[PDB]
């Protein structure tokens, strides 16, 4: 039994920078200046649905921290000292992404720090499980996730695959990025997925996400183990020889999709 609210958009503007992170030889971030941020948030507690809804907005608003991580246990800690019957309590955020865009002054072409795309492609999302046991508050499931994340290769029949990729820290606290060193980035974990399978020559679905996984955990000590959701959507072949060219023409499959679900833990690296 439970009940709570659903669709609880929250943009931020000037969240405290996440910076002094440990930049990785795989991936170019170096912290996110937090200019502008979204998290949609589902709530459910095992009308009182709207105090929710304002509680979790204006908790964003008091928020002093750096990562959708944090703010989540910040909210869920909050919300189970100050309401004495509530026991259990799943907090979901899901990243609205932004990526801020060119912007030509002086005459000379840089990064905006003002104009900002709202992003359909890849995103974070994370889930924070906590009860009440029996005096203090106990995490009982937290992870992070890159969902949605598209990705083709071509061969130099091009393998196209989409990963749901998660992760789960050995030290809970390391998820809230206090101590930018032990946090784990999305961007981070994304481009790690991107360096290897390009690397991998030919490489299978099964070989080509547990790869990953090592590497990412290789990468980030901290993590006990990292979880993949994949889906295979290849194109089907309608020309296989152009005279002249190196390339051949595809299209669109019907809809079946192969999928996998695999966990790659500390002990098989």
């Amino acid at each position: 039994m439970s009940y709570g609210k659903g669709n609880v958009f929250a943009y931020r503007t000037y969240l405290k920078p996440l910076t002094g992170v440990k930049q990785i030889p795989e991936s170019s971030f170096a912290g996110r200046d937090n200019t502008v941020v979204g998290v949609d948030v589902t709530c459910e507690i095992g009308v009182a649905t709207d105090s929710m809804k304002n509680f979790i907005q204006r908790h964003l608003a008091s928020y002093e921290g750096t990562t959708t991580e944090g703010f989540l246990h910040y909210v869920a800690h909050r919300f189970l000292d100050t309401y004495s019957h509530m026991d259990t309590i799943t907090l979901t955020g899901e990243d609205i992404p932004f990526e801020a865009m060119p912007a030509y002054e002086e005459k000379e072409l840089s990064t905006s720090r003002l104009v900002f795309r709202r992003s359909r492609n890849e995103r974070s999302r994370s889930v924070l499980k906590a009860e009440r046991s029996g005096n203090t508050i106990t995490i009982t499931e937290q992870y992070s996730e890159i969902m949605d994340l598209q990705l083709v290769k071509v061969s130099g029949r091009p393998l196209f695959v989409y990963l749901n990729i998660s992760w789960q820290y050995e030290n809970t606290n390391d998820s809230y990025a206090s101590d930018p060193a032990r946090y784990v980035a999305a961007e981070q974990v994304r481009d790690l997925a991107s360096t290897v399978f390009h690397e991998l020559e030919t490489p299978s679905i099964q070989n080509l996400i547990y790869h990953i996984g090592c590497r990412i955990l290789a990468r980030f000590p901290q993590l006990t183990d990292v979880s993949f959701q994949s889906q295979n959507h290849t194109w089907d072949t309608v020309v296989e020889e152009i005279p002249g060219s190196k390339g051949k023409v595809y299209t669109e499959p019907r809809p079946p999709y192969g999928f996998q679900h695999f966990t790659v833990t500390r002990e098989d690296a």
